[PDB]
């Protein structure tokens, strides 16, 4: 499968494995309320640290705003309606430096799968 | 006048203080696997400083309680609450981020406190 940089530094890349839809009535906006279904491990270690599918609950989310890391903003602006990605995030654009519990140390590589289920304005 | 500080745990580490009681009736208590939301503020001990609000954004906090959805403490706690109770729970750093700590905001080794409201919850 091809992998998309999303940045220039390498520090975005997307692998699609299940393409979307396609037409611009099936990508996400700035601004729109997204809702996903996702899976983040750690790339060395391959161990799961947060799940909305263990949860049984999809996560909702306004693109664009911040409102999560910033590897997801980038990521979930280039995905279309029903697409599943696995994308890779240096720490960069993930936790930095000082990570985020044991399950998220500080300078990991994350690895998340995500499922873009839904959006609305 | 009346201080209520509930020790949830045997090692002093999750101490919830209740600021408003909640609606009588055991019915207004949460069960194991029942989703319950929820408003927060977050500081650390230490510092002082609020790292976190639910309020602030205007977005509830929703989760399965006793799941390990969230960190320990708060699964601790909220199993302890009632329907519109409000309390200031105080975490100990091993029932919150441990020596890692969370981000830029929230050193190693934090104790945690959360103001912590149950709104509802559901099955
Ligand atoms: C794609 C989205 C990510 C997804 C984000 C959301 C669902 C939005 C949700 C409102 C989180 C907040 O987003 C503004 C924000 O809440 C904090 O500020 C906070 O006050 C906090 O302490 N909370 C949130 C309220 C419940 C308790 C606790 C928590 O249990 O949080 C959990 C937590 C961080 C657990 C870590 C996971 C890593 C382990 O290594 C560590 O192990 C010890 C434990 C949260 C709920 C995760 O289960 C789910 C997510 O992370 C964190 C300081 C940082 C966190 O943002 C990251």
């Amino acid at each position: 499968l091809e992998q998309v940089h999303l940045t220039e530094d390498g520090g975005v890349v997307k692998t699609i494995l299940r393409k979307g839809e396609g037409g611009e009535e099936n990508a996400p906006k700035k601004g729109n309320e997204v809702t996903v279904h996702y899976v983040g491990k750690l790339e060395s270690s391959g161990k799961v640290f947060d799940s909305s599918r263990e949860r049984n609950v999809p996560f909702k989310f306004h693109l664009g705003q911040g409102e999560v890391i910033k590897g997801w903003d980038i990521c979930v602006a280039s995905m279309t309606k029903n697409e599943k990605c696995s994308v890779r995030l240096d720490s960069k654009y993930g936790y930095g430096e000082e990570g985020c519990g044991e399950s998220i140390p500080g300078n990991s590589v994350l690895i998340f799968e995500i499922e873009l289920i839904s959006f609305r304005e």
